[PDB]
RNA sequence: GCCGA
DNA sequence: TCGGCTG
């Protein structure tokens, strides 16, 4: 197929639809739109199920509301027949020549641009008093005290974010959050994650990037020699020596350093199918994956194993150091672990 | 539609 | 009340 013409004609034929948004991340071309087949919902205008994915070799229009998965050409056949002809002409026109997309291959990225020198309205946890509610809450979270120099507490999290990235929220309503600054390899903060307090925060638990090319891996600056253990939680990574944590829904293996010695230590969730998909895609890369198949504790994450089943960190490090598998042995491990 | 806040 | 989610 011809993906760039799919993206171009999808942008042409979906821009005039209501609630259109050109969601383009650095490898993914997606279009969000109200689906004209079903209309989505009057309440769910912003929650528009009309989705186009052009990052694949074929461009697919999948709407989850009316269950309408279709290529862009079928959409043009049903709705834009002038654009469909033009499409049929242009595809057989461009079949003869070679792809020219590679010719203007440039990058508009940048290095460290919004380097976070200070955190206004934030007090670090080690300089906070021992009877502070955030201090009592992290006492309930059982984080060791010596790492309390890595976490801040705020009450003005929208004001703090708008001090760094203005215009994120129209209202700076005061909100207590746990600031986890995510530093690069050289030790300076490139982002910060606003961890929800109490049972949950009101709204918008989001990692705030200083710039779109900033790191999403917390604790890279604290990596010493030995095997590097990757985790899903920054607080979960705080119980781990040489423990880093990816902060984001996208899991790029290339942006994670230590390719020789990274260890994937994910959640203990066998019933969860996306979890099985994550390890799967990790073992398909031939990577070193840590397996929860012989865990004496049955909680979800390492902090949970500590809080809810009374686990100590030394048992945790010996369990990860005794259960790194790779290759077909790991594949059989995931196999027997999955169900 | 499912999940997260 | 929002975004992101395969077929
Ligand atoms: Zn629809």
């Amino acid at each position: 197929s011809i993906p760039w013409i799919d993206n171009e004609f999808a942008y042409r034929a979906l821009a005039h639809l209501p609630k259109f948004t050109q969601v383009n991340n650095s490898s993914t071309f997606k279009l969000r739109f109200r689906c004209p087949v079903c209309g989505d919902s009057k309440t769910d205008q912003n929650k528009a199920r009309g989705w186009y994915y052009g990052d694949n070799n074929e461009g697919n229009i999948h709407c989850y509301n009316c269950n309408y998965h279709a290529p862009i050409g079928i959409y043009l056949k049903e709705f834009e027949p002038d654009l469909y002809r033009e499409y049929i002409f242009e595809i057989r026109k461009e079949k003869g020549k070679s792809r020219p997309i590679e010719k203007p291959k440039e990058l508009p990225k940048q290095p460290e641009k919004k380097i976070i020198k200070s955190l206004p309205s934030c007090v670090r946890l080690d300089k906070l008093a021992e009877d502070h509610p955030i201090i009592k809450y992290v006492k309930a979270r059982c984080i060791p005290k010596d790492k309390w120099k890595y976490l801040w507490f705020t009450t003005e999290w929208p004001k703090l974010v708008n001090s760094i990235a203005p215009g994120t929220y129209k209202k700076e309503i005061s909100e207590p959050r746990l600031v986890i600054p995510i530093y690069n390899a050289n030790g300076k903060a490139e982002s910060f994650q606003g961890r929800a307090l109490k049972k949950d925060a009101p709204q918008k638990y989001i990692t705030i990037e200083a710039y779109p090319e900033a790191t999403k891996i917390y604790g890279v600056e604290r990596v010493k020699d030995g095997d590097v253990y990757v985790l899903e939680g920054p607080i979960d990574s705080l119980f781990i020596e040489n423990g880093i944590a990816i902060t984001g829904g996208q899991l790029d293996l290339e942006v994670v350093p230590f390719k020789d010695r990274r260890v994937w230590v994910l959640d203990n969730e066998p019933r969860h199918p996306d979890t099985i998909k994550r390890m799967t895609k990790l073992v398909d890369a031939g990577e070193r994956v840590m397996f929860w198949d012989k865990s004496p504790w049955k909680s979800k994450d390492v902090n949970d194993m500590i809080r809810k089943e009374g686990a100590t960190p030394e048992q945790i490090m010996e369990y990860m150091k005794n259960n790194i598998a790779q290759g077909l042995m790991a594949k059989m491990r995931l196999s027997k672990y999955a169900k």
